[PDB]
């Protein structure tokens, strides 16, 4: 979606530690991590989305097709199941492992992305800004 396709900093972050706890994260991954500031790189071309994210702890980059499970090793090398779709100009991002579910919604909003990150009673909500 033409809404995404950009490079993205990190501005804000508010309750990530508490959502990466929740995750099973450990403490010494949430430490370097909850401090990250990444750049987050979205471009598309035909039906392949990619998504990049950078930063001096790690970098990560997806790639998928809407609405075709994939497998992903996140961050913190949890190896889920994702599902990514578009609801409502929404990107919604489903991971699944162990019985568990952590959903990630990318939406822009003004002139700024913004993600929500939710597991079990823990919401995060990050913001970023064009670089
Ligand atoms: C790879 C580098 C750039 C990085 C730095 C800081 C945080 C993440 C991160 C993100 C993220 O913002 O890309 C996410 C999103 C899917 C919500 N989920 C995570 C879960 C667990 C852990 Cl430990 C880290 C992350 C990734």
């Amino acid at each position: 979606a033409g809404a995404f396709v950009g490079t993205w900093k990190l501005v804000s972050s508010e309750n990530f530690d508490d959502y990466m706890k929740e995750v099973g994260v450990g403490f010494a991954t949430r430490k370097v991590a909850g401090m990250a500031k990444p750049n987050m790189i979205i471009s598309v071309n035909g039906d392949v989305i990619t998504i990049k994210s950078e930063s001096t702890f790690k970098n990560t980059e997806i790639s998928f097709i809407l609405g075709q499970e994939f497998d992903e090793v996140t961050a913190d090398d949890r190896k889920v199941k994702s599902t990514i779709t578009l609801d409502g100009g929404v990107l919604v991002h489903v991971q699944k492992w162990d019985g568990k579910s952590t959903t990630i919604k990318r939406k822009r909003e003004d002139d700024k992305l913004v993600v929500e990150c939710v597991m079990k009673g823990v919401t995060s909500t990050r913001v970023y800004e064009r670089a």
